[PDB]
């Protein structure tokens, strides 16, 4: 018996599908782990929704899904120590007029549906019609691409990698660390899962081993501060 791990590989670095196989940091991440735990895997493109689901009715086993840690998702969910940091950001077109997340004001926001990136939308302007949620980001992109939002606020090494692949979009990350929280990224399981632990335990090994680094490295181009993972 397969362990089941789940993923929505819409979401680059962390996972995307590049010619029909899925790629990205938590893939290779993940991979590392499984092997440092002992534990066959099948990794499942589900989709954001249909993953949180399958988690909670535990017909999937695992995540990894660029996840934040919050204590919203630790009420079902259980979660690994911290392999990531991150934050929120807004993503615009060049020509935007936003300097920063207060300018978003009565303006229309793309986030992907139930992420800290509509939370954080939510909790400067209230629940409202102009903030338009999507089942991807990559989807939530495309809105902000043809008009449809104004901006979109996502993970930050997410829309740096959107920018840095995609300049004929003519696209700028605007950062607010004022407005925007640090963010870890968890692997995710089920409550009372008996995988945490050993998956807890095989990442120290992959970070250890300087595992985590090399592949770090290969997604981001530089040395990782691991320092941030043991905040
Ligand atoms: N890290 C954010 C955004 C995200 C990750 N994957 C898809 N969206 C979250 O877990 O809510």
């Amino acid at each position: 018996k397969k362990v089941v791990v789940g993923t929505d590989a819409a979401f680059a670095p962390f996972e995307y599908m590049q010619k029909g196989k899925i790629v990205g940091f938590d893939v290779d991440l993940l991979d590392a782990v499984m092997k440092a735990a002992g534990l066959d895997y099948e990794l499942k493109n589900i989709g954001w929704d249909p993953l949180f689901a399958s988690l909670q009715s535990k017909e999937v086993d695992m995540g990894i899904s660029g996840i934040t840690i919050t204590d919203e998702r630790k009420q079902s969910y259980d979660f690994s120590d911290p392999y990531f940091e991150a934050t929120q950001v807004i993503l615009v077109k060049q020509g935007s007029p936003v300097k920063n997340a207060l300018d978003l004001k009565g303006k229309t926001i793309g986030v992907q549906n139930a992420t800290t990136g509509q939370e954080a939308a939510e909790k400067l302007f209230g629940k409202g019609p102009h903030i338009k949620k999507f089942e991807t980001t990559v989807v939530a992109i495309m809105e902000l691409l043809n008009g449809g939002v104004d901006a979109v606020i996502t993970d930050n090494a997410v829309a740096n990698e959107y920018v840095k692949n995609n300049p004929n979009k003519k696209l700028q990350v605007i950062e607010d660390p004022k407005n925007f929280a640090s963010e870890y990224y968890g692997m995710i399981f089920p409550k009372n899962s008996e995988l945490k632990a050993k998956v807890d335990e095989a990442l120290k090994n992959v970070i250890n081993s300087g595992k985590y680094t090399e592949i770090y490295k290969k997604w981001f181009g530089k040395e990782p501060k691991l320092d941030r993972l043991k905040q």
